[PDB]
């Protein structure tokens, strides 16, 4: 037993990162059979990144401009070309370590493992959510550019994130690996504002679910409520809309605890209206909404990759 | 910016993970040279696990008894012998993705990274701290003994921690590399007490340091105190004491915040005597004492 913010085993793309730089900047690069993807602002300098005019900088650029290294190995660069917001350098050596892998753009409340990198090394591993407003809330410094995000299916990589600038207000915004950023996001220094965030009430229910099973229960009552009126309190409190969508996706849990989803809504509305009182739920004051339905599922039934 | 609760990269550790069958049980192993290692209760049947004699079990247990498998290479066991609550297998092949690596034993308060795992194969990874009374909160479900902690320090792997098993509290109990559990716990079903557990103070200060870092500001108040009246308010509150050793530590987050420790302290104070008033700090409505200075450093300067 136990609950945990869990992140994937990394190992699959610990093998994938490498250094790029191109003159004044150096980030993360991901190298996947003979094409290296990484965030295209490399090839800008500071001053380009107020408004960068990218088709004219990448012109500008050759093939030796860019400096790839995969450990104290150099890797040749033979060509360069610009998917959105994404630069993809071509190399003279496929990666013998590329996972079998896909790309795929996730949708607002889903997770996936961060791999923060620095200079083309894993540094840690982490789990996140993307946000309704599609920001992520990560840990990322100078350099970290370029990180990915993944999930795993046995032995798939989905890689769904690389992490791109950290917005003044200090969240964070990247693209799928195709460059299409998540959200109204771009790539050049400019004040832009991260839309309303609200909290992910498909995740807090999972959640609290997790919570049953592993022994807390006093958060649990003998009220109903109906969809619809659950969702009138729920937009109150900055509360996503929940679906008949999320509530089939929370079938296995109620299932597994005997608690209908209904009654777990009805739950989570006493404890919105009325605080926790002091209590905790799984060790956090707050409700949590990082962890998706099947997250749960994984964690309290021990998938392995 | 932004802090996180952060695991080190679990791919040196990954390619060490074998699984470990003897009979009926099966387990994770750790495969480090030619030797690898496991909890010595893959020797018991539950039957075993109220009062079991390791050595008498032990003695029935032949080398071709152990089925030791690694991706499903199967590795050849020629030798077992029983180190503290650590079996030690012999196999005829040395590990040829073994790291760098040592064994430590850490002390309460310290963090290492967990790697889940299921007969033989990685699940998950996610950080804990070895509390005061030497339990984790981790999480593992039945197969997940012989799962590690460990820390990585540039190419060198430090295991500190290998699962045994979960109390009736629902913590978790286990090993150093060499068998010797955390605690006064042993490897049998029995109801076992840990200790009072207390809050790890020089944690919390390190991570309100993260705070003031990321612009968490609110709780820097006008006032101060001393080592001594702090370690007063820190035992009415259990709280770990906190020694000239912790301020030392905590001595590069106080210069980059230009916030002296005892003055850091006075702020915690002020926190544990009037609550947090419903506000939080970077994200959470608790005290937190999961990082360690060196956690709080490390996340804050970047270090791979
Ligand atoms: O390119 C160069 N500098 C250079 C400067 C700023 C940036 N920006 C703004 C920006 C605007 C649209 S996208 C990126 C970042 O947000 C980079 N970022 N991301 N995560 C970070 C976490 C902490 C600190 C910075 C972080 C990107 C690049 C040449 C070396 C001079
Ligand atoms: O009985 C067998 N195995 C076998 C069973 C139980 C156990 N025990 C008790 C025990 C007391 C001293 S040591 C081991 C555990 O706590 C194992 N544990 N650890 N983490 C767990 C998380 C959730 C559930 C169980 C967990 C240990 C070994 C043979 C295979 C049939």
């Amino acid at each position: 037993s136990g609950f945990r913010k869990m992140a994937f085993p990394s190992g699959k793309v610990e093998g994938c990162m490498v250094q790029v730089t191109c003159g004044t900047t150096t980030l993360n690069g991901l190298w996947l059979d003979d094409v290296v993807y990484c965030p295209r602002h490399v090839i800008c300098t500071s001053e380009d990144m107020l408004n960068p005019n990218y088709e004219d900088l990448l012109i500008r650029k050759s093939n030796h401009n860019f400096l790839v290294q995969a450990g104290n190995v150099q890797l040749r660069v033979i060509g360069h070309s610009m998917q959105n917001c994404v630069l993809k350098l071509k190399v003279d050596t496929a990666n013998p370590k590329t996972p079998k892998y896909k790309f795929v753009r996730i949708q607002p409340g889903q997770t996936f493992s961060v791999l923060a990198c620095y200079n083309g090394s894993p540094s840690g591993v982490y789990q996140c959510a993307m946000r309704p407003n599609f920001t992520i809330k990560g840990s990322f410094l100078n350099g970290s550019c370029g990180s990915v995000g993944f999930n795993i299916d046995y032995d798939c990589v989905s890689f769904c994130y690389m992490h791109h600038m950290e917005l003044p207000t200090g969240v964070h915004a990247g693209t799928d690996l195709e460059g299409n950023f998540y959200g109204p996001f771009v790539d050049r220094q400019t004040a832009q504002a991260a839309g309303t965030d609200t909290t992910i009430t498909v995740n807090v229910l999972a959640w609290l679910y997790a919570a049953v099973i592993n022994g807390d229960r006093w958060f649990l009552n003998r009220f109903t409520t109906t969809l619809n009126d659950f969702n009138l309190v729920a937009m109150k409190y900055n509360y996503e809309p929940l679906t008949q969508d999320h509530v089939d996706i929370l079938g296995p849990l109620s299932a597994q605890t005997g608690i209908a989803v209904l009654d777990m809504c009805a739950s989570l509305k006493e404890l919105l209206q009325n605080g926790m009182n002091g209590r905790t739920i799984l060790g956090s004051a707050l409700l949590e909404d990082e962890f998706t339905p099947f997250d749960v599922v994984r964690q309290c039934s021990g998938v392995t990759f």
